């Protein structure tokens, strides 16, 4: 590559995430004082197991159609074989979903986003793993404890997916090298905004998996 390379990636990845930010951020924040109430809330709560988990899957499974054409623009992804292309989807695409969360979290009130207006922790008091769903809020915390904007968020779930270590892949060489340019497009652009101190301030690698993972297979049940 080369210093310009370096540049016309960072942008092309801030480019494709733009197309697939799924929400405007514009609008996202705008609708604050937009709060659910007790009624309402003591509403959803009502509701049997077995309905909340499959309207999950809704917003859930919609917001992965965003996250699967992000990886298209993305170079070097195209001209990769079809056994390859879906094996870092099948671990990394849920992975991601649950970073872009984040963006739907205000830590001023402990609250995400949800069908229309944001809601605390209690709006899933019916799913039985209250556990489960807490140890999710508390991850998109640590990521509004770190005030993350767009631009890192197009970086950090970029290199979540080109994960040339997910087992299974037959062309590893032609990963890696996609790779080698996004780790380094990463930080440059980090060092280019001084943001490298937040590097320490990252989730460990088994962390996202471990919570993406063991957070499916009670889905699996359906
Ligand atoms: C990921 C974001 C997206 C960036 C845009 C906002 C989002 C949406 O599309 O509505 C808000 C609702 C959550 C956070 C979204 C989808 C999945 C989550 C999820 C179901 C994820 C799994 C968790 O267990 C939990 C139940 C807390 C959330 C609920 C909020 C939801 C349903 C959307």
């Amino acid at each position: 590559a080369s210093l310009t390379e370096i540049e016309h990636l960072v942008q092309s990845v801030c480019k494709s995430y733009r197309e697939t930010c799924q929400l405007r951020l514009e609008d996202l924040l705008r609708q604050r004082s937009n709060i659910f109430s007790r009624e309402e809330v003591t509403g959803y709560q009502r509701k049997s197991m077995w309905e909340m988990w499959e309207r999950c899957a809704h917003h859930l499974t919609e917001a992965i159609q965003y996250v699967v054409e992000f990886a298209k623009r993305l170079s070097g992804f195209m001209e990769l074989c079809q056994n390859d292309q879906i094996v870092l989807l099948k671990a990394g695409a849920m992975e991601v979903v649950l970073v872009r969360m984040c963006r739907a979290y205000n830590a001023d009130n402990r609250t995400v986003f949800f069908e229309g207006k944001y809601g605390g922790m209690e709006l899933f008091r019916a799913l039985g793993c209250s556990e489960l769903i807490s140890s999710i809020f508390d991850f998109s915390h640590s990521l509004s404890a770190l005030h993350f904007s767009e631009d890192e968020i197009a970086l950090y779930t970029a290199l979540v997916l080109i994960n040339a270590h997910r087992p299974g892949l037959q062309e590893k060489r032609k990963v890696e090298q996609l790779q080698y340019n996004l780790e380094l497009a990463f930080h440059h652009h980090l060092c280019k905004t001084h943001r490298q101190s937040i590097l320490a301030k990252l989730p460990p690698k088994g962390k996202l998996r471990s919570l993406c993972s063991q957070h499916v297979e009670r889905l699996q049940i359906f």
